[PDB]
């Protein structure tokens, strides 16, 4: 069975930016629990997750418009033109990958002053894409209650495991 609406699934994803830096993560040990087609997480991910079945693993790239990654003014700064020695001509409207304190940062020049240029990683609303490495743990058709409420009805465990056994389970 594949992931679709009113089905509920537990998936394990890792979200990092185009810069390479990790922002958040749901481990394979404990998934993100959500009811699909209800808007449980973000915009781009659910639809990307769709069609897949448990065990599928792949990285997804969704723009900040449909994911996280909203405007951050810490991502905009003024860099001395000297650093961009390899660049042809530091002009406004120019896009290039820039190596920075924070790794390679895909920015666009919005101005070029006397000695430094102005680049903002946030273009339209932000624009930077996020990369999610998704690991769909399980998929289940919901119990109606989950649908009626709009989310999972018994996802969070009270310990870790229940069926711990040290006997001969085969008989």
């Amino acid at each position: 069975m594949k992931v679709a609406k009113d089905l509920v699934v537990s998936l394990a994803y890792q979200v990092r930016t185009e810069d390479g830096v990790l922002v958040d993560e749901s481990p394979v040990s404990a998934p993100l629990d959500y009811l699909h087609g209800h808007g449980s997480l973000i915009s781009g991910l659910e639809t990307a997750l769709e069609g897949h079945e448990v065990g599928d693993k792949f990285d997804v790239a969704v723009g900040a418009n449909d994911a996280y990654g909203q405007y951050d003014e810490n991502l905009v700064q003024r860099v001395p033109k000297d650093v961009f020695m390899g660049v042809d001509e530091l002009q406004v409207g120019m896009r290039f990958l820039a190596e920075t304190d924070q790794g390679p940062v895909p920015v666009e020049i919005t101005a070029v002053e006397d000695d430094h240029v102005v680049v903002d990683g946030n273009h339209m609303l932000a624009g930077q894409n996020l990369k999610f490495n998704v690991e769909v743990v399980a998929i289940r058709e919901a119990t109606e209650e989950e649908l009626a409420h709009g989310h999972v009805h018994g996802a969070h465990d009270h310990h870790h495991d229940h069926d711990h056994d040290h006997h001969h389970h085969h008989h």
